[PDB]
């Protein structure tokens, strides 16, 4: 029946959540720098913005188990709507807060909102569709919104902030979220759909599988690279290249564009190149690009390594999703939500361990040494993907 509306709702929710996640990057560190300064200074700022950026991932990791039980007992629509309500509250807080603590609280609330939406929307979208093969395409469209949301984020936030102020982009996000919530609450309230009773193996024993662990570690490291890049590159650019405030999003644009291109091409080229081969090459490439990043002096020197990072991360994600699915289907019993639960756990871990440790290491020894360390870790972990050597 009216299932395309549900697909649209989930797509919009994921896109808006990722947009709100990635708009913060060019604006918050510069704003805190301007407050404090107008060296131990900006170093304490790096070590504090690391925690501020890791707060959302930590809260999401903690609150993820509870939302599944809640939607099991009560049904998807209430968590789906609560996600938009909490996202609206968090967006208004960021726009009208100046202190550090209120920014931390807004990020924490965004964590719960993101987790609730990511769980309940995926559950509804999986439940509503009838064909498993048709279910294959619709997930790709849902994740496509996530990749597109992180694309227009940094440039829209940075250019709008530098010309108008600190409030315009957050107000725009508030308006869009309110419109989406109005659509959700008005256009459809026909029935309250409950999740399927087919529950697979618990995530604990699933994570206890060594092959699942290898795939999860690969994904976690590949995402932790860019997760550590995100909250420190603006500060390094401002301190070294004395760049204006509108270029801090143009710096991150090529990475997102390359992520889109790499995901799209290798979602078709993976099974012809061999999935383990594609993942191995992706890990090696992202390691080398991360190694090459600190050698730039101008943005023109940052154009290429960001391209490589985005391309390789797309390769790794596209190669590692179906391998996770196949391993879960073979060694255990499988439901469509188990793969996304594993992927969400890996992503939240990569974004929770990245920024804090990255800030601490950058304060201790510097930015280039941190990038060298993470690149070498990626290079060393790359050959471990050989154990995904399934004969088909
Ligand atoms: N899965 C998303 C991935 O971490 C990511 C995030 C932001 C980006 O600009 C990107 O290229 C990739």
């Amino acid at each position: 029946r009216s299932r395309k509306l549900i697909l649209f709702i989930v797509f919009l929710a994921l896109l808006l959540d990722n947009m709100l996640l990635t708009v913060v990057v060019p604006i918050i560190p510069s704003y805190l720098y301007s407050i404090k300064h107008e060296d131990k200074d900006l170093l304490n700022e790096n070590v504090q913005v690391g925690l501020l950026f890791a707060s959302k991932a930590t809260v999401q990791l903690i609150t993820n188990p509870f939302i599944g039980l809640l939607t099991n007992r009560i049904g998807y629509p209430i968590p789906i709507f609560a996600g938009f309500c909490i996202m609206f509250v968090s967006t208004i807080m960021f726009a009208f807060s100046s202190s550090y603590a209120f920014l931390l609280i807004a990020r924490s609330l965004q964590g719960i909102g993101s987790s609730c939406s990511s769980v309940a929307g995926m559950g509804m979208l999986a439940s509503v569709y009838t064909d498993a093969e048709e279910a294959g395409n619709v997930m790709g469209i849902a994740l496509g919104g996530l990749a597109m949301g992180v694309l227009v984020g940094p440039p829209f936030g940075s250019v709008l902030y530098e010309f108008v102020g600190k409030t315009a982009p957050f107000l725009v996000l508030a308006a869009l979220v309110l419109l989406d919530g109005a659509i959700q609450l008005f256009v459809l309230q026909p029935s309250r759909v409950q999740p399927e009773s087919q529950k697979g193996t618990p995530l604990t024993t699933l994570l206890k599988d060594p092959y699942i662990l290898i795939a999860a570690g690969s994904i976690c490291f590949a995402n932790m690279g860019i997760a550590m890049l995100e909250p420190a590159l603006p500060i390094w650019m401002m301190e070294t290249m004395c760049s204006r405030k509108w270029q801090l999003g143009v710096a991150f644009l090529p990475a997102s564009i390359s992520y889109l291109i790499g995901t799209n091409i290798f979602g078709i080229l993976a099974h012809k190149m061999g999935r383990w081969l594609c993942a191995l090459l992706g890990m090696i490439i992202v390691g080398v690009s991360i190694l090459c990043i600190p050698f730039a002096k101008n943005i023109y020197g940052l154009i290429a390594p960001n391209f490589g990072v985005g391309f390789a991360i797309g390769m790794v994600d596209s190669s590692m999703m179906p391998i996770m699915g196949y391993l879960v289907d073979l060694r255990h019993v499988s439901v469509y939500g188990s793969v996304y639960a594993i992927a969400d756990v890996a992503f939240c871990m990569g974004y929770a361990i990245g920024p804090s440790a990255g800030g601490a290491i950058a304060k201790a020894i510097g930015f280039p040494w941190l990038m060298t360390i993470i690149g070498i870790i990626d290079i060393l972990f790359a050959p471990l993907c050989f154990f995904l050597r399934s004969p088909p």
